[PDB]
DNA sequence: CCAAAAGAAGCGGAGCTTC
């Protein structure tokens, strides 16, 4: 414990006494931090970090000598050095702003004088920065080591923070704003996704600062200072960045949107550097100069990422030995630049790739206001992905003369749901544009003869990339489909690419050529296929054609099939057997493939099946209201409007309804994962309205080209044959929009009744300003809910089976109840420690608990079994970081603003998170982990969760391994895993100790609505133990089913495309049997095994 | 549904209050 002497030697002039018991001003920086046993930062001990690092960055030799290494990144050249010189000068400006801000803070309200007289301003939420000041005559000034080091972190953050931010979707923006997801204005998600919230900006900034400070937290110090001082610094640096215009602050007024929303929300956007700014080619020189082990860097050649010890954002969950092996294997993979695609991207140029793959140049007078904002979002994502690719290409290009021989490695970590996520936002795994330029897939193929197996593999790669559904047809039929396409519609695009692969040039009309040839086949991988096929055509040696073109072994309706296999817990039914075959589990058909299944046996997949069931359920709803003309008319109107704008809905001339797989895909999936119907309804309406806003632009684009054209032949000309036919379409639209906004269905005692809203749509349409408002969106949603979504939900249950629904409900309940108790106990143990600290004279309110105190509390919850263990994976469903534990500001800036709430790592309610956690985890997550670690694991692949990109040389073996990995994951029992955790929970829980809040929440999950009223502790305890029994019985069933199935002859082709199914070689032959016969025999084996447990 | 949370600011020195 010589840590007091150590840190005082480094900072002896900081104000106050490094004794928490001392009576005057106490220094909480020295009380909170210690020197690390091994150096973490090269700026520790430096009198002037900004001067030292600026000299370090002034030349290659100085950089190498400062980093104590023989050779620096070759990207650090003359042009990049000059840019860092200017950036170091800017750091001096930031530091100068910070010093002036401190001076003003000390002068305002005589704070400096009071602090000098003994007022403990260094313990205030806005004064924790006084812990790193030094006395300077009659005033105070920053410690220069600490100030300048924080500024260096500020500069690194400024350069790379945007590229490390998370992606905000509709759910995120809803959580941030307090506006219900379904009523979110258009472009609001775009506004919020492009910016950072305060917590988002400050916490990432604070993380950097503390990292560069290079010290270690004292476990016995209050989090109010260990987390508070760097956050205080981060907040002042953000404020300085706003003054300097490096960051823009936008306070978004929610009452402009929703008048009863009082929230005003800060949004921080970093000012973008030029795409051609040399600093982009090497944006981490500071990071790599300051830190002994840099986080932010690219991994070239034999420089490989280390293996993460803990789950992403779950410090309490250690990656298992099997997970770590998976991570090592994926980080070992070498990725390479495919030069022809980069050259193609470069030659088209940013502007043309925007025109082709985004929305091109937008003129804000032929575009609907709402549609214009969606198109701005489409352009942004493509643009950022392009710039990020070429920044990476600049760095790669410096490493060698031939860029295609520089190996690239990527860091991965295991997420909470057991997925191996590639770190970063613009890597091969996450960005489609990058995925076609940087690849691990490689093959040398003999394409000199089109009857080769090599040429067939090549064809499969091409067909899949061009939107041919390769898993639905045999290789032979596939081959003819591709040939027709290549020799037909794609031919003029192919001729252009031939010419590009000869001269390096593209014609002025390149975008038109590609757009016309590809149609709705257009994608980045489609461009890769045209590039690769044209390369083969001009290839000197077709006998040894080298290509990164891949085939994706892709999961067929993966999550739902996984759920059906992993969590169905009773006897076998013939419907289950038929429905699971749609996902590639074949019983009694040796060597059967998904290609064969879809072409000869059953052309309907699981989502098509559920759509078929929706059609049946819709008829049944129609018949219950046959005499009710207003009701029949509402239904007709909802269907009409959907038909008018959505591709997956069709109505024939005599009113025959046709539905495609695509409308059931997401609803089915997210229903299993616990979504409500309202959320599904809102999403279907969003897709309708987006199409309407898009059509409004098509109208303006018609009125400009032709002023004397009718609104009927402006909105429905491309959709209808004649003008009268376009007039009947327009009449339908106005009829539908009026009735669907003015009238809503309401469920009154199990009956549907129509009610007037009093807020129906009327008035002349102005295509530019046209917006379907919140009250009118609500009405469309309620119509969608009762007339489409509810029937879809009935259809969904029929398809996946009631037994699975029952299993997922029990899983949800157990995990929610357990999470409620963990949350509440933690909060109580925290409240009990704070009442104890209230007696401590050294302790002040605002100081929280120490890390050791929080670790003690977290470890005291272990007998409630917060972790689910599978033997190869660990899940912690309750785990979160939230502001509700400390319920207090952590730090503010020196203007009393940027008040960051204190966030704590603690358990919180799961809600429905247990279902997707366990299904994704033990489904696709376990499959991929197995695939990474299994005997003869496929090499040189890219894994994207439920599909794996494979080099053309290894498509057969890798697919068969992938299907084997699927079978392996189907030997799991997530309910058993949940049961084992919940059973331990149940012997240690004391429901009496819980708060009325916690008790109420458990009541909702464990009890029927008519029993939450007067529920005793003993009532909800008996109800909780009944769920334990239910879990036990389900887990037993799943266990038997899996054993029974292993004895039968099985062909597995869930990871489809190639036609390489895994054979389990089960010795009981169920060939030449109907599903009814198979179910009867499996059930005989079930009972046989069930009677074995009896004895 | 899930894969990461997330109002601002005056006055005063925490936490209530107004927008
Ligand atoms: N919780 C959640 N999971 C999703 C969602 N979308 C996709 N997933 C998961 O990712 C899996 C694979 O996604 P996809 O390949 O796009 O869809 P799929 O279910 O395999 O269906 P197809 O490939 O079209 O046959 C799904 O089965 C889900 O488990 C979603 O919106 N919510
Ligand atoms: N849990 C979860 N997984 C998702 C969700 N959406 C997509 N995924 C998974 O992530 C993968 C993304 O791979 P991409 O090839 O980039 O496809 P995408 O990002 O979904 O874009 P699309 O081509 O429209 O499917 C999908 O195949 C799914 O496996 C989601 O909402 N929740
Ligand atoms: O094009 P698919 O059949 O691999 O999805
Ligand atoms: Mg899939």
């Amino acid at each position: 414990e010589e840590l007091k002497e150590g840190i005082d030697a480094v900072y002896p002039s900081l104000v106050g006494t490094a004794d928490s018991k001392a009576e005057g001003i106490k220094n909480y920086f020295k009380l909170s931090f210690t020197l690390p046993e091994e150096q973490k930062s090269r700026t520790v001990g430096s009198e002037a970090p900004l001067k030292d690092v600026a000299q370090a960055l002034s030349s290659r030799a100085r950089y190498e000598l400062f980093t104590e290494k023989e050779t620096a990144n070759p990207a650090f050249n003359g042009e990049v050095i000059k840019r860092y010189k200017e950036l170091m000068e800017h750091g001096e400006g930031i530091a100068d702003i910070l010093r002036s801000r401190l001076a003003k803070f000390l002068n305002t309200k005589d704070v400096g004088k009071r602090f000098a007289q003994g007022t403990e301003a260094n313990r205030w939420v806005g004064g924790k920065l006084l812990n790193i000041v030094e006395q300077d005559g009659d005033t105070f000034k920053y410690n220069e080591q600490l100030l300048q080091t924080a500024v260096l972190a500020g500069l690194q953050w400024r350069l790379t923070a945007t590229s490390n931010t998370a992606i905000k979707d509709a759910k995120d923006v809803a959580a941030i704003t307090g506006i219900d997801q379904a009523l979110l204005p258009e472009g609001l998600v775009e506004q919020f996704d492009t910016g950072m919230t305060l917590t988002e900006a400050v916490s990432s900034l604070a993380q950097k600062i503390e990292s560069y400070w290079g010290l270690s937290r004292n476990p016995n110090a209050p989090l109010g200072y260990t987390k508070g001082i760097p956050t205080a610094m981060a907040a002042e640096i953000l404020a300085a960045f706003v003054e300097s215009t490096d960051v823009v602050e936008n306070i978004v007024d929610m009452s402009e949107i929703d008048p009863d929303n009082k929230k005003t929300i800060g949004l921080y956007t970093i000012t973008e550097l030029d795409s051609f700014d040399p600093i982009n080619s090497f944006p981490t020189a500071i990071e790599e100069a300051v830190l002994v082990n840099p986080t932010e860097k690219m991994f070239f050649g034999d420089d490989i990422p280390p293996v993460a010890n803990t789950q992403l954002r779950n410090p309490a969950v250690r990656n298992t030995p099997e997970q770590k092996a998976a991570l090592k294997a994926e980080q070992a993979t070498e990725f390479y630049v495919h030069t022809p695609m980069v050259q193609f991207y470069e030659t088209l140029g940013k502007d043309r790739i925007l025109e082709l793959m985004g929305a091109g140049t937008l003129n804000k007078e032929l575009l609907n206001d709402n549609h214009a904002k969606s198109l701005e979002g489409k352009n942004r994502s493509v643009e950022d992905s392009y710039n990020q690719l070429f920044s990476v290409i600049e760095q790669v290009r410096a490493q060698s003369e031939d860029i295609s021989t520089v190996p690239i490695h990527y860091a991965y970590n295991m997420t909470r749901v057991g997925r191996m996520q590639m770190l970063g936002k613009y890597n091969p795994q996450s960005a489609k544009l990058v995925r076609e330029a940087i690849l691990p897939t490689k093959a040398t193929l003999d394409l000199s003869n089109q009857n080769n197996e090599d040429f067939s593999a090549f064809q499969l790669g091409l067909a899949q990339a061009l939107d041919i559904k390769v898993h639905t047809m045999t290789r032979e039929v596939m081959s003819d489909e591709l040939t027709k396409l290549l020799e037909g519609n794609l031919k003029p695009a192919i001729d252009m690419m031939v010419e590009f692969n000869t001269t390096g040039s593209l014609p002025e009309n390149a975008v038109d050529v590609l757009n016309t040839a590809l149609g709705d086949r257009k994608s980045f991988v489609a461009l890769m296929a045209l590039m690769e096929y044209s390369r083969y055509l001009v290839a000197e040696d077709k006998s040894a054609f080298v290509t990164p073109l891949y085939v994706e072994a892709d999961g067929v309706t993966n999550g739902p099939i996984n759920a059906m296999m992993l969590m169905t817990g009773g006897l076998f039914t013939p419907d289950w057997i038929r429905n699971i075959a749609k996902g590639g589990l074949f019983i009694g058909s040796p060597n059967k493939t998904m290609n064969e299944h879809r072409s000869t046996a059953d052309n309907n997949d699981l989502y098509q099946a559920s759509t078929n069931a929706l059609m049946e359920s819709l008829g049944k709803l129609r018949s219950n209201y046959a005499s009710n003309m207003p009701i029949q008319s509402q239904i007709d109107s909802l269907l009409s409007l959907m038909d008018l704008f959505l591709p997956d809905i069709n109505l024939g001339e005599n009113g025959a309804l046709e539905l495609k797989r695509g409308i059931a895909k997401n609803p089915l999936t997210i229903t299993i994962y616990g979504s409500g119907a309202r959320g599904i309804a809102g999403k279907l309406v969003s897709s309708v309205t987006d199409a309407i806003y898009e059509r409004m632009s098509d109208v303006l684009k018609a009125r400009a080209k032709d002023p004397n054209i009718s609104a009927a032949m402006a909105m429905f000309g491309k959709q209808a044959a004649s003008e009268a036919h376009a007039e009947e379409l327009l009449a339908r639209f106005l009829k539908d929009m009026e009735t669907l906004t003015s009238t809503v269905p309401v469920k009154r005692k199990g009956v549907l009744e129509l009610q007037s809203t009093g807020t129906g749509a009327k008035g002349k349409i102005n295509p530019k300003t046209y917006t379907i408002k919140g009250e009118q969106l609500k009405a469309l949603q309620e119509n969608m809910l009762h007339f489409f979504v509810e029937p879809l939900r009935n259809g969904i249950t029929q398809t996946v089976g009631e037994s699975l629904v029952y299993s997922t409900e029990q899983l949800q309940k157990a995990t929610q109840i357990q999470s409620v108790v963990l949350e509440d106990m933690f909060k109580q143990r925290v409240q009990e420690k704070l009442a104890e600290k209230a007696k401590d004279p050294t302790w002040k309110k605002g100081d929280f608990l120490t890390q050791k105190e929080l670790n003690d509390i977290q470890a005291s919850l272990n007998n409630l079994a917060p972790m689910i263990e599978t033997g190869s994976q660990t899940f912690y469903i309750a785990g979160s970081e939230n502001a509700e534990v400390a319920n207090q500001v952590l730090a503010t800036n020196l203007d009393d603003r940027m008040r960051v709430p204190m966030s704590i790592y603690a358990p919180a309610q799961a809600g429905v998170a247990g279902i997707p956690f366990m299904t994704i985890g033990t489904g696709d997550g376990m499959m991929m982990q197995t695939l990474s670690t299994m005997k003869g694991a496929p090499k040189n692949t890219l894994k994207i969760f439920d599909g794996m990109n494979i080099g053309l040389n290894d498509i057969t073996d890798a697919s068969r391994k992938a299907n084997e990995a699927v079978y392996t994951s189907w030997q799991g029992n997530p309910i058993k895993n949940v049961y084992e955790s919940y059973a331990k929970f149940m012997k240690n829980v004391d429901f009496s100790k819980l708060s009325p809040e916690a008790l109420e929440a458990i009541g909702k999950s464990a009890l029927e609505y008519d029993q939450r009223e007067n529920a005793t502790v003993d009532d909800i305890a008996n109800a909780a133990s009944l769920i334990e029994r239910n879990l036990r019985n389900i887990a037993l069933g799943v266990d038997i089913r899996h054993k029974v199935l292993d004895k039968v002859n099985l062909s597995i082709d869930q990871m489809a495309a190639v036609g390489a199914p895994y054979q389990n070689n089960g010795k009981i032959d169920l060939s030449n049997m109907t599903p009814e016969q198979q179910a009867d025999e499996l059930n005989k084996l079930f009972r046989e095994e069930l009677e074995a447990r009896k004895q």
